[PDB]
């Protein structure tokens, strides 16, 4: 069927910068014809080509097109001009989950449970499509106006059937094997839960090399103020042997993960319809 004509830069009033990476900048934009706000990710073609990033840009576009779920930033449109590529993305007005962790220090058990459940539910959907994020972290987990999560940044994703993420969230197998799987995301999940509860990521040190040392030695520990059921859950995710992490295929998938006692009170079927606990 006839899709709308390609959009163009002149269709938008660009505004503030929402994020910037080494190969991209995200800018808030208001579409003139609709008054709709989008987060437009802008990439310089010459820079992408010069640095051999075409496969990453291509993978991000192809992945974000296949995703159709409330807990993921949506790709609405793409266009280009002579110098740049533009991706129209969902605007998550409340920014990064990381910001909330810093602002309030640590989450109480109700908020930890609710947001962990959304991430688990998001991962179940992503993994059921044979997609692996490979760089999951609080910086990539955005909050919409409604305070529900929206996971973004899929340039580094792998579609099942090479790259190393953000040091604090790298799984051991990436350091010893150079190979990633769904279980690498579950490892990151373990780190994120721990971070929501402790206020800090589990593996910390003065530099990348020392963080990696700690990861492969499973060198971290829990604070006394750690919800016992959350602790048990984290211990079942932060496991060196990737095939023994709660949630992976060899452990029989998402059922047993979702049935963990930490999630006892969670109703999984309609999280996105529930009202997030106030932060
Ligand atoms: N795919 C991708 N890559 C890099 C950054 C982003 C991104 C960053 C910030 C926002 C926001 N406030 N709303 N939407 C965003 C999307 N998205």
């Amino acid at each position: 069927p006839p899709q709308p004509r390609k959009k163009r830069p002149e269709d938008f009033k660009f505004g503030k910068i929402l994020g910037e990476g080494s190969f991209s900048t995200v800018v808030l934009a208001r579409e003139l014809a609709t008054s709709r706000e989008y987060a437009i990710k802008i990439l310089e073609k010459r820079h992408i080509i010069k640095e051999n990033k075409v496969p990453y840009v291509t993978r991000e576009r192809d992945v974000m097109s296949r995703l159709d779920h409330p807990f993921f930033v949506k790709l609405y449109f793409t266009f280009q001009d002579d110098e740049k590529l533009y991706f129209g993305l969902s605007y998550a007005k409340n920014g990064e989950l990381l910001k909330y962790i810093r602002k309030i220090g640590s989450f109480d058990e109700t908020c930890t449970r609710f947001y962990t459940a959304e991430i688990v539910s998001a991962l179940e959907y992503l993994h059921g499509k044979g997609i692996i994020h490979r760089d999951l972290k609080p910086e990539n987990i955005l909050l919409n106006e409604d305070m529900h999560i929206q996971i973004t940044d899929f340039g580094t994703a792998k579609v099942l059937s090479s790259f190393v993420g953000t040091a604090q969230y790298v799984s051991p197998e990436l350091l010893t094997e150079k190979s990633a799987c769904k279980s690498s995301d579950l490892w990151a999940l373990g780190c994120i839960i721990y971070q929501l509860v402790a206020g800090l990521p589990p593996f910390r040190a003065g530099n990348e090399y020392l963080i990696f040392q700690k990861i492969i030695k499973l060198e971290y520990d829990f604070p006394e103020k750690f919800f016992p059921k959350a602790r048990d859950l984290v211990e079942k995710l932060l496991v060196l042997d990737a095939t023994k992490r709660l949630g992976c295929e060899e452990m029989e998938g998402y059922g047993p993960l979702k049935a963990h006692p930490f999630f006892e009170s969670v109703t999984w079927e309609n999280l996105h319809q529930q009202t997030p606990p106030k932060l």
